């Protein structure tokens, strides 16, 4: 099974995930990701949210390692190409499939996602559905998968803010970014108890339902996600604050 992306000839390995993913390996047999796009039933409105995100993440690939790389791109009136890096699995598979995660690589993880977010946060981009699906696995660092610019882990509401429920600033990547950590913390999701999505999102809002936060050996990891997780956007702690955080940055 093969393929050609300006000019390139790739040849099929597997399919990873309108759009499918796929591993490849190029002339020179090195191994890349190539997104297949089909615009044939898309609108211009689609069209537009898959030219911005591409455009964004073209743009953000040289300010920072944490962002996927996209090495090339065709694009049609028919279908969209994408060469990117090939990751080894996605946050959420990899966490769902190990049942205890190593502090040390938790940290590690938390200052990826720290300096991927922020990067969008600097160039104007609030991505509003942060999950961990949105991340890669490769070698040993996370990478943002995507910008959240682009049209349709889906659906779920685990990892969203309150200020989303009520419907959007950079604080609401800080509540979805904590809620990620808390998994890797605790082993669930702050409202991953609450089985009817109706009961989850009357909870998340109400002030009066006080997340759990039980004694971890980590004081730190314990504050952090007592300051992400705090139902006021204009009471919950900044990016640039979690930065200069003691979890990130005591030994
Ligand atoms: C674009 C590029 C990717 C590269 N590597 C991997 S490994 C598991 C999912 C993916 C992936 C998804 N979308």
């Amino acid at each position: 099974q093969s393929m050609s992306v300006k000019g390139r000839i790739y040849s099929i390995l597997k399919q990873i995930g309108s759009s499918k993913v796929f591993q490849v390996l190029n002339e020179k047999k090195q191994i890349y990701a190539i997104k297949y796009v089909n615009l044939e039933e898309a609108d211009n409105q689609t069209l537009d949210s898959y030219r911005n995100e591409i455009a964004y993440l073209n743009k953000l690939q040289q300010h920072s390692d944490k962002i996927i790389r996209l090495y090339d791109y065709e694009i049609t009136d028919q279908y969209i190409y994408m060469v990117m890096e090939c990751g080894n699995i996605d946050l959420n598979s990899w966490l769902k499939k190990k049942k205890s995660i190593d502090p040390w690589e938790r940290k590690s993880y938390w200052k990826n996602m720290l300096e991927a977010v922020h990067t969008i946060h600097q160039h104007g981009i609030v991505h509003s559905d942060l999950k961990p699906a949105n991340f890669l696995i490769v070698d040993g660092m996370l990478k943002l998968i995507d910008f959240g610019i682009a049209n349709q882990q889906v659906g779920t509401v685990n990892y969203m803010p309150p200020e989303a429920i009520k419907d959007i600033s950079p604080k609401s990547d800080v509540w979805s970014l904590g809620c990620i950590l808390y998994y890797m913390t605790y082993g669930k999701t702050p409202f991953q108890q609450i089985i009817n999505q109706i009961s989850k999102l009357h909870a998340i809002i109400d002030p009066n339902h006080e997340i759990e936060f039980p004694d971890i050996p980590e004081k730190d990891l314990q504050d952090v996600l007592k300051c992400c997780l705090k139902r006021d956007p204009k009471q919950r702690i900044s990016i640039p604050e979690l930065l200069a955080h003691p979890y990130v940055q005591i030994q």
